[PDB]
Order: structure tokens, then C-alpha cells, then sequence
């Protein structure tokens, strides 16, 4: 149990423009800390001569982050009166009530505190922290149980009172509790010090953030895979179980030998040895030669199943899966939901932003593009036609399957597109802070690695779905 205190000071010195940018770190804070699973109960507090009360703990809904949100939303500058006046006393002895009681001891206590340190009404607010210490039973047996209690004081405008916020804040070795608004680097360390990381690893479309973070900390489902053949093979792939990695099937031959492909995730110096590669049972790039497709890529899907089990870490992570308890979790959806829902939130009726991952010389970059999923997405399928090869295509519907997916282009923006390399790597959508693989990379109109009718087509993961609920049945993963 977390219990997390919003007090935003409202009163004159702080002014408008800088009261609405307190509150958009504090929305920013709900928004991240949701993504990670955890649902703390908040308080949300404006003041100046008096406290506001916007949101208790004791309510229900102060635990539904999207309820906060909009409550802190709706608070305007002008609603808090007497803004001649400042007295963060009794804005903590709003917080001390809050705390009161007219299983405490295992709720642990969170006061984020917006103010420019001025209080000019009530006596000294460090009394109250005195208060709440001993209500809260801390610093009385050394069980001193200081982890349940953080005071975190920013800093709000030019001119701070450093000494009065100093004095506030916790101080705890190896922390920092005072950070200035504007200070990015500061409030990103804060956001790790309140947040346990390892209640999240099981959580699957997640990635750690931090400015220090590595191209596997900002892509950790990232899988390269190798095939040393004949000329070599380079594809990539995406984990999604603790042993399979998805990609696709034009990838591998019935000729490649299982020691001849290598996996390399986590920016590991090592390669991964695989146990089997298995191709979607319908993939079959010779069988509409005869309809005039010389590379039938319906169903270019393959997962391959990995001889040692991996172990999650902030490197080596599983991407979400259309369709299953993960995702549903990951968009925050109750557990009634279902995957036609789910394919109504991730994949509408319309232009659907979402991206992929490149290599760039040893880097690896975010490329966002445009799923064309509403009345364009005729015109992307029929660009097919400059393909290489399938300019004899009687009917261009025979290649381009239900099972397609099309991106590319220059409506409504100009798209990037997919290199030779990028090929088998998942095309992702972000939600909710959340990553949800909604596609595998497949082929594409014109290798530009430009043309409007430069178009890639992915695999729909929703077409294949009784597939990945068959051979993924006993990773776990929930399937609806
Ligand atoms: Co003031
Ligand atoms: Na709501
Ligand atoms: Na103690
Ligand atoms: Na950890
Ligand atoms: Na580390
Ligand atoms: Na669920
Ligand atoms: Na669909």
C-alpha cells in the first residue's frame, strides 16, 4: 500500500504560467508511475492562506490514476483564493489529517511538496513533518522504518528559498529529495528512488527510460538474429516469452541447421544458441508462383524457441502481444475485456501512428510511421504493384492478404522506411506508456535503403493469433 500526496502551493509568488507547469510534472508522475503497475492512493492539495482539498486518500477513486488526472486537470490558478498569503503549515496539516485515524503500518507515505519555499502565515512548517514522524511511528526503534515515509520538495520558479525547502525535504543517504522544477535530471532520479523496479520485470512492454539508459535499455525486446549460410542472413526479432523471440519466416530456409542461427538480445557480448525455429504451418514463399507471385509472403511468421530460458532484467525484456492478459494490464483495461476490444483500441479504423526499430550503425533508432487502417489503406495495398516481380500479379489482393498490414508513404506524413536488416523486427504501438507489438516487419514496394509508393507490409499479429495461442500456450502469457 503507497499513499502519495500532491500539495501545490497556489499562492501569489508562484504565479500562472508556473503553477500549470507544476501541474504538468505532477500529471507527467501519475502517467509514469500507472505504466508501471502500481496504484497508489493520492491526496491532491492546493494552497495559499488555506488548504484545498481536491482528492483524499480515504476515497475510492483516489486509487484510478485516470479520476486523479482529471481532477488535477480541472484545477484552475484562480480557484484557490487569498493568494496574498502562504502558510505550508497548514497545507501539511492537511496531509497530517489525511494520515489520521479516527494495516497502517504497512502503508508506506509519499508528500511531493510544489512550493517556492515563502510561507509568510502559520508557524514553522518542519513542526508538522514532527507530527506526521511520530503518528507514522518513525525514528522511534532502532525498526526506525524510515522507508515509509519520503518528503520531496521542488523547487518552483527563479527565486527559491533554498534553506526553507532544505529543510523539509528527507534526507536519506544516497537520495536526493530536493530537486528544482526545471531541473530534468533531478525529478527523472526521483521518479527510480519512489518506484521499485522489480515489481515490474514480469511486466511485459516495458522499458527503463532514464537518460543513462543504452539502445537495449529504450528497445529491450530487441532480438538480432544471425544466419551464417551462400551469403549470410541478418534479421531481427522481438522477445516475447522468457524462451521465444518473434520474427519472420522468410527469414530461415528448411535448409538452414539450427546451429547455423545465432540470437544476440541485452547487449550481451555473447550469441544465444536455438533449439528449433517454427515456421507458421501456412507460410509458403513458392505457392502462388502460378498467380504470378514469384514470393508469397502471406503468414511470414516464425517464433523460435530458444535452448536456455532468458531471465528479465532492464535489458532483456518480453514486448506485450495482442490478445492477452499482459496487454489488457498494459492499457489498463479491466479483465472482462476482449480482443475484439483490444483490436479496436490498438489497431482503429484509421491512420494508426506506430514505429519500428533500425539499426543504424551499430545504434538503434525509433522510426515512427502510419498503419493506413481506414479509407486509405486501399491505395498503400495497390502500390503493391511496383513491387519487384509482381508487375505480372492478376489480381494484386492475392498478394497483399488479410494478413497484411501497410505502412510507408507520404499521407498523411512522410513515412520512414524499413531497411533489409530491420526485416522479421516487430512494428510497434505505444500506449499508455506501454509497448504493444502489433506486427512483424515482412517486405516491402522499393528498397530505398523516396518514392510515395515506397510502401513496407507487416504481418497482422491479430491474423495469427490461434497460431501464437498454440505454440505459446505454456509461456504463460494469458491468451484470451
Ligand atoms: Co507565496
Ligand atoms: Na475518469
Ligand atoms: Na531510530
Ligand atoms: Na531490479
Ligand atoms: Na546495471
Ligand atoms: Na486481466
Ligand atoms: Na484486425
Amino acid at each position: 500500500s503507497m499513499n502519495i500526496y500532491l500539495v501545490l502551493d497556489g499562492s501569489d509568488s508562484i504565479g500562472a504560467s508556473n503553477f500549470t507547469g507544476a501541474k504538468k510534472v505532477l500529471v507527467n508522475l501519475i502517467e509514469k508511475v500507472a505504466s508501471y503497475g502500481v496504484k497508489p492512493r493520492y491526496g491532491l492539495v492546493t494552497y495559499a492562506t488555506y488548504p484545498k482539498i481536491w482528492v483524499k486518500v480515504s476515497e475510492a477513486d483516489s486509487s484510478n490514476a485516470d479520476w486523479v488526472t482529471k481532477q488535477l486537470n480541472e484545477i484552475n490558478y484562480e480557484d484557490h483564493k487569498l493568494k496574498s498569503g502562504t502558510n505550508t503549515k497548514k497545507a501539511l496539516q492537511a496531509v497530517y489529517s489525511m494520515m489520521s485515524w479516527p494495516g497502517w503500518n504497512r502503508t508506506r507515505h509519499v508528500i511531493i511538496l510544489m512550493t517556492d519555499g515563502l510561507h509568510n502565515m502559520g508557524g514553522d512548517p518542519i513542526t508538522v513533518i514532527d507530527e506526521i514522524r511520530d503518528l507514522l511511528y518513525i525514528g522511534k526503534d532502532r525498526n526506525p522504518r524510515e522507508d515509509y515515509l519520503d518528503v520531496y520538495v521542488f523547487g518552483v520558479g527563479p527565486l527559491v528559498n533554498q534553506v526553507n525547502i532544505n529543510a523539509l525535504a528527507s534526507k536519506k543517504d544516497n537520495e536526493q529529495h530536493v530537486c528544482k522544477v526545471k531541473d530534468m535530471e533531478c525529478l527523472e532520479d526521483v521518479f527510480y528512488q519512489m518506484i521499485d523496479e522489480s515489481q515490474s520485470l514480469s511486466l511485459c512492454g516495458m522499458v527503463w527510460e532514464h537518460r543513462k539508459g543504452t539502445d537495449y535499455h529504450k528497445q529491450p525486446w530487441q532480438a538480432k538474429i544471425s544466419v551464417i549460410r551462400k551469403g549470410h542472413e541478418s534479421c531481427m526479432g522481438a522477445v516475447v516469452s522468457e524462451y521465444f523471440v518473434l520474427t519472420a519466416a522468410h527469414c530461415f530456409t528448411v535448409d538452414d541447421k539450427e546451429h547455423s542461427i545465432k540470437v544476440s538480445v541485452g547487449g550481451e557480448k555473447r550469441d544465444l544458441e536455438i533449439e528449433v525455429v517454427l515456421f507458421h504451418p501456412n507460410y509458403n514463399i513458392n505457392g502462388k508462383k502460378e498467380a504470378g507471385i514469384p514470393e508469397f509472403y502471406d503468414y511470414d511468421v516464425a517464433l523460435i524457441k530458444l535452448k536456455n530460458k532468458l531471465k528479465y532484467g532492464q535489458t532483456i525484456r518480453p514486448i506485450c502481444l495482442p490478445c492477452t492478459e499482459g496487454t489488457t494490464r498494459a492499457l489498463r483495461l479491466p479483465p472482462t475485456t476482449t480482443c475484439q476490444q483490444q483490436k479496436e483500441e490498438l489497431l482503429p479504423a484509421q491512420d494508426i501512428k506506430a514505429l519500428f526499430v533500425s539499426e543504424e550503425e551499430k545504434k538503434l533508432t525509433r522510426k515512427e510511421v502510419y498503419i493506413k487502417n481506414g479509407d486509405k489503406k486501399g491505395s498503400c495495398e495497390r502500390d503493391a504493384q511496383y513491387a519487384p516481380g509482381y508487375d505480372k500479379v492478376k489480381d494484386i489482393s492475392e498478394v497483399v492478404t488479410p494478413r497484411f498490414l501497410c505502412t510507408g508513404g507520404v499521407s498523411p506524413y512522410a513515412d520512414p522506411n524499413t531497411c533489409r536488416g530491420d526485416s522479421g523486427g516487430p512494428l510497434i504501438v505505444h500506449k499508455r506508456s506501454r509497448f504493444i507489438q502489433v506486427g512483424v516487419i515482412s517486405w516491402g514496394v522499393v528498397d530505398v535503403c523516396v518514392p510515395a509508393h515506397a510502401r513496407d507490409f507487416h504481418i497482422n499479429l491479430f491474423q495469427v493469433l490461434p497460431w501464437l495461442k498454440e505454440k505459446l500456450q505454456d509461456e504463460d502469457l494469458g491468451f484470451l
